[PDB]
């Protein structure tokens, strides 16, 4: 027996290097030999759990002009160093 | 037309005063017309959610002393209905 | 210098042993010294962590009228012993 | 009228296209006219969110060979407009 299941405001799956989140999606349950099955219905969207500082322009472009470096290795450099400059440039 | 979705460690189902929560759950995905629908089934169990705010004495005293609610029901009828002293103690 | 930060869905704090939700919240942002500040201001709700498995009203009901036990008690010792009747009844 | 939060081990703010997770932040609490505002100081990183979806292959083909994007833009371009092909090509 399908019932619906109403306000639902959202739905997270988590898996152990990210989750997928659906928001207010449609969702209907059902109970079956001591289980439940929930059939849920939305858009996901996919939350890689890594997290990155921020890093100024200004730093970004100094160290590629200083170093060669193309804006995505002297991002990562700079986030690798927490923003030290000198050292970002010291690792390119 | 499903896939199997491997190494989910956990749904949770959000919802205004509680979530669910699988553990350990079988994920199913399909895609049909733009939406995702995932299927879950494992045991299911329950967390439920309470209006966090500040609760004045002077007001838990009028609903008790008007209603005769223990002190327990009195500040849970007042986080029901977000501090309204006339909704509480119609409520008890 | 203080910004508006737009299209906030949600503020989640979490502690050792709780977590306090604030959805659809107004939020505010500044700089200073390295840091930012954040003021985030709605109604909260808070979320224990601890979740229960659901319990039949029968089994319930069954158990006590067996022990004499307190809907409280029967509840909580059908939880504790994961729906067994034969071990929440021995253990009342 | 501040009050101190003790054994704040994250807050998370959460937004469509990101969150942003301050670790060991420093929380103060006030209570104004049945509002929370919540200060929240600590160092500030960020996590993107990105739309979890089947991507035909002819579509991403199209794009690409259309626009002379990368598989890659291609890629995040469909994403960013759900599957529209129109919109996709125009955005790139």
């Amino acid at each position: 027996d399908m019932k619906d299941l109403r306000g639902v405001e959202e739905v997270v799956i988590k898996l152990k290097r990210k989750e997928i989140i659906i928001k207010n999606p449609k969702v209907n349950v059902m109970e079956f030999m001591g289980q439940k099955t929930y059939q849920v219905t939305g858009k996901a969207r996919e939350r890689s759990l890594e997290a990155e500082m921020e890093i100024p322009e200004d730093d970004i472009e100094l160290v590629m002009n200083q170093t060669g470096a193309s804006r995505e290795d002297a991002t990562r450099a700079l986030q690798e160093t927490g923003g030290d400059l000198a050292e970002a440039i010291m690792r390119l």
